[PDB]
C-alpha cells in the first residue's frame, strides 16, 4: 500500500498492482487508447434484476446493462471495445464482499482478480498496445508493488 491517490487521468505504469478502494457502486476506473482498444471498469450494486441505465463511456453517452443476485456483494464488470463507439462486451466477473478492487499489467497481459472474493482467481488478458494505453480513475486508489502479489489477494478476500 502506497497511498490513497485521488481519481485522475494519467499513464498507468507496469509491474505494479492498482488497489482501487471505491465508496459505492457506479464507475471506478477506465482505460483506453482511443484508436483500437478500449477497457473500462464499472461496479454494480447488490440486488439487481437486470437493468439498463445510461452512463458516459469515455465522454460518449451510452447505455450499459448490469445485474446482481447477491444481497450484500458487489459485482465488478469490465467492458472492452475494438473501435470508437463500436462493440461493447462486458466481461470480467468479480464479486467483492469486503469491498476492494485491484488491477495490474505485466508481460503485456493485464492481470486482474476474477471470481468471488473468498475464492478469487487472478486471470490475465493478452494485450499489445497496453504500454500505449491511458487510464482514468473515478475514485481513490492505492499503489502496490507486484512483489506483494500474495498481499493483494488476501486484501480483496478479507483485507478491510
Amino acid at each position: 500500500l502506497d497511498g490513497p491517490y485521488q481519481p485522475t487521468t494519467f499513464n498507468p505504469p507496469v509491474d505494479y498492482w492498482m488497489l482501487l478502494a471505491p465508496t459505492a457502486a457506479g464507475v471506478v476506473v477506465e482505460g483506453t487508447n482511443n484508436t483500437d482498444r478500449w477497457l473500462a471498469t464499472i461496479l454494480v450494486e447488490p440486488n439487481v434484476t437486470s437493468e439498463t441505465r445510461s452512463y458516459t463511456l469515455f465522454g460518449t453517452q451510452e447505455q450499459i446493462t448490469i445485474a446482481n443476485a447477491s444481497q450484500t456483494q458487489w459485482k465488478f464488470i469490465d467492458v472492452v471495445k475494438t473501435t470508437q463507439n463500436g462493440s461493447y462486451s462486458q466481461y470480467g466477473p468479480l464479486q467483492s464482499t469486503p469491498k476492494l478492487y485491484a488491477v495490474m499489467k505485466h508481460n503485456g497481459k493485464i492481470y486482474t482478480y476474477n471470481g468471488e472474493t473468498p475464492n478469487v482467481t487472478t486471470k490475465y488478458y493478452s494485450t499489445t498496445n497496453y504500454d500505449s494505453v491511458n487510464m482514468t480513475a473515478f475514485c481513490d486508489f492505492y499503489i502496490i508493488p507486484r512483489e506483494e502479489e500474495s498481499t493483494c489477494t488476501e486484501y480483496i478476500n478479507n483485507g478491510l
